[PDB]
């Protein structure tokens, strides 16, 4: 939907749209970041940056907390508040009704990371601002405190370590965030590669999969029923904090600095800001979520929120939107302070926030078996358990039937699977 027919790759930054005048509106999730008390760099600090490639492009920020759903709004109010925004929960054959291509998809591959994520039919519409993996967020000083010098990398060795903390230590073992949403619905991120270790396993074999959520008997410690069961544990066994109802999301940042919480469920992107909510960054650290497969450790990699631009904006504004993306891509270092995989397509760098993943093998989602590019977001719509997709109810369902004890996590799961079997046929 390019208006100028500029595209990304042929932008030459510091060149191209060099005599461009616009004010764009950069719509996006990090309130942290709009703020001037942030921690770190901001909005404004970078956009200052920018500004000396950029002079006479203005770049205007707008957040919102519950992004999920401000931004689906957003994108119903079919309007111009906006020009880039974190694509959201959008599936893909519905790219092309709201976002600006942003070239080929085989073009695209050569700049970014990820150029086939956020894309649709050979055209690329969103480019992630970077790359993340999920993990656990823990503070080592409370691990030294509670006896546990090596990190857990099964589920039982993680029960465990919940037991030595609440045993030898005041830190809540694992704070779920229950009440935040995205928080409770982030658990569908580690039951793909981290789980199985199988990078085909998302996009090729659940949509072929009646029963994805039952527990594998040949390895019940891997795959999807692992994962749940993990959240299930900790809060049956009473090693989450006393009220789930409760959680406060801005708090827990400086709680996890503090030694007051001791772990929590969370990608990459999330140690940096806890480092900085205190005094002891050096304490918080991240750790592979602890799952093995036949003796090794996994992690996907997949984008954090994409980068998608407004279809509705006008040609001057789509061109020098692309051009602010393509400058935050290759320039503004963002995926380096907020604990993010660089997108430029072949930056191998990455941050010190992955100092306990050299053992572990990072692999990208394949994509759907030709000819099916849709069938997983049509099971995962006809199921509404939205895997990955922002449904935290769901989450928040296990929290409340383990800690009331009305079902167990077999059940739960097994009501997954009817639901998401049922889907499967239907498709
Ligand atoms: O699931 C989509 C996407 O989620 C990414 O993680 C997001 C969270 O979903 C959430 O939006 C979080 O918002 C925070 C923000 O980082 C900061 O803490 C601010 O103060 O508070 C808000 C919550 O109100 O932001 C992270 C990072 O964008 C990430 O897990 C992706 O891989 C994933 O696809």
């Amino acid at each position: 939907n390019n208006k100028a027919g500029v595209t990304y790759p042929e932008i030459k930054l510091g060149e191209t749209g060099k005599d461009l005048k616009a004010t764009i509106t950069f719509f996006n999730g990090r309130t942290d970041m709009g703020l001037a008390s942030y921690p770190g760099k901001n909005w404004d600090a970078y956009i200052k940056e920018f500004n000396a490639m950029y002079p006479n492009i203005t770049v205007k920020v707008q957040t919102d907390s519950n992004y999920a759903d401000s931004a689906l709004t957003r994108l119903q109010a079919n309007n111009d508040s906006w020009d880039i925004m974190m694509i959201p929960a959008v599936d893909r054959s519905e790219f092309s009704n709201y976002f600006v291509s942003y070239g080929k998809t085989e073009d695209m591959d050569k700049e970014i990371k990820l150029a086939n994520e956020k894309a649709y039919d050979g055209q690329t519409y969103g480019v992630a601002t970077d790359g993340q993996t999920s993990g656990v967020v823990y503070n080592a000083k409370v691990f030294k405190e509670a006896g546990i010098n090596e990190l857990p990398k099964t589920p039982e060795e993680f029960q465990a370590a919940l037991k030595a903390i609440k045993e030898k230590t005041k830190a809540v073992p694992l704070y779920t965030n229950f009440a935040e949403e995205w928080a409770m619905g982030a658990w569908d991120q580690y039951i793909g590669g981290n789980a199985t270790g199988d990078p085909k396993f998302m996009n090729q074999i659940m949509p072929h999969d009646k029963t994805p959520f039952a527990k594998d008997d040949k390895a019940p410690d891997t795959h999807p029923y692992a994962v749940y069961k993990t959240l299930y544990d900790a809060v049956a066994n009473g090693y989450t904090e006393e009220d789930y109802s409760t959680t406060d999301w801005e708090s827990s940042k400086g709680k996890m600095n503090n030694g007051e919480i001791a772990t929590m469920v969370l990608g990459a992107w999330a140690v940096p800001q806890m480092k900085q909510a205190g005094e002891h960054a050096d304490d918080v650290q991240y750790m592979p979520f602890p799952i093995t497969v036949d003796g090794k450790q996994y992690a996907t990699l997949a984008g954090n929120y994409s980068m998608g631009i407004n279809k509705n904006s006008d040609k001057d504004r789509q061109e020098a939107a692309m051009i602010f993306v393509k400058w935050m891509t290759e320039k503004s270092g963002y995926s380096k302070n907020e604990g993010g995989i660089p997108i430029v397509k072949n930056d191998d760098s990455y941050p010190d926030t992955y100092e306990h993943f050299k053992d572990v093998e990072l692999i990208v989602d394949a994509p759907a078996k030709e000819g099916e590019e849709d069938l997983f977001a049509d099971i995962n719509s006809d199921s509404e358990l939205g895997i990955n997709n922002g449904n935290g109810k769901k989450i928040q369902d296990i929290v409340v039937d383990a800690a009331n004890k009305t079902k167990t996590i077999d059940q739960i799961m097994g009501e997954w699977d009817q639901k998401w079997g049922k889907a499967v046929e239907s498709e």
